[PDB]
């Protein structure tokens, strides 16, 4: 797994792979979850440790536990999606803020059952995990940090739903039924590569 | 008749109970190292909005300051203990990043003021510069000590004197002009400061 390799290789250093791609996905999941974090404000608070602009308390608070939501991810690669894994990822992404579970266990099943992962499996399983909405909050950015999850585990794509195309992204899920994730499987496919655009910075 | 209206009335829009909470923080906060504003405190304190640019502690000690003041006015009359003041500390630190005289010398303090036939300003700042000398916590013994000496206002119906902040460094300059014995400094400070209940009359006189 080289970009895996690269990216564990390098946590603790600015402007690495990790750290980069730590930036980029979280500005984009937060904003569409209605952060009001600018990339530059982003990047200050995840370095430097200060606030800046205009926030909710729950903003800021919920912005800092995307950051150790993430590395949270990461370092659960190759782990199984269970309802520990779950629960601990929304426990933290909400920590100090303001038949579910048959229908996620029938889906992490069927997810598990599959030859290979693939774009195609991750949108379906991200708009089956949407629909059953199994938090009472969160459940966007819990889904997306998901997607990122499986897009790594697998060698995959690195495909960062976008602020840019946030409408697309939304309205993408909701034009998707059981049955049918055409719409999402397009935007996803729309969607640049991480990896690609960022090649520079491991091969 | 203040401590009545007070607490009476904390729930309205803009109430007594806020203004002497926003009064007393901006200033507390502030003295401490903080960076809000007046307009940024009251905004995160009546909004729960923050603005401005801050550390993430400054942010978080802020917002456990609100907190740690709605305890002391809950709990007065209650008795000031070393767990009372240990709690306060952990409250205000919450989510953030010889020596060993100082329990018996803070248990001394304890029973010398509570032994006291009066409480007047002068055993208030008595028991804030010798509170502030014996330093119990690493951090926070500024803040605490100001919550203590407003519990202690409050209990007692004496005039509400907000230590406040200033270019010339008043307050922190009285402090050091004190020593064992000779709180005439701190007392003449606080003489200085207006009355908080005289400056917000309106807010529970009129009516």
């Amino acid at each position: 797994n080289s970009f895996l390799d690269k990216l564990i290789e390098t946590k603790e250093l600015k402007n690495s792979l990790y750290n980069v791609l730590k930036h980029n996905f979280l500005y984009h999941a937060n904003k569409i979850a209605g952060s009001t974090f600018t990339t530059e404000a982003l990047a200050l608070l995840l370095d430097k440790n200060v606030v800046t602009g205009r926030h909710t308390l729950d903003d800021v608070q919920e912005t800092v536990n995307s950051s150790y939501v993430f590395d949270t991810v990461i370092d659960s690669l190759k782990e199984k999606i269970t309802h520990n894994f779950l629960r601990n990822l929304h426990s933290s992404l909400i920590f100090n803020t303001t038949e579910v579970e048959p229908k996620l266990d029938e889906l992490i099943e069927w997810y598990y059952s599959q030859s290979e992962v693939s774009i195609k499996v991750i949108a379906e399983f991200h708009y089956r995990f949407e629909l059953i909405h199994p938090f009472q909050d969160g459940n966007g950015r819990i889904g997306r940090f998901v997607m990122l999850k499986q897009m790594l585990e697998n060698n995959l794509p690195i495909k960062i739903v976008s602020w840019d195309s946030e409408d697309l992204y939304r309205n993408s899920l909701n034009s998707c039924s059981l049955g049918n994730y055409v719409p999402l499987i397009e935007y996803l496919s729309s969607l640049e590569d991480f990896r690609e655009v960022y090649k520079m910075l491991w091969k």
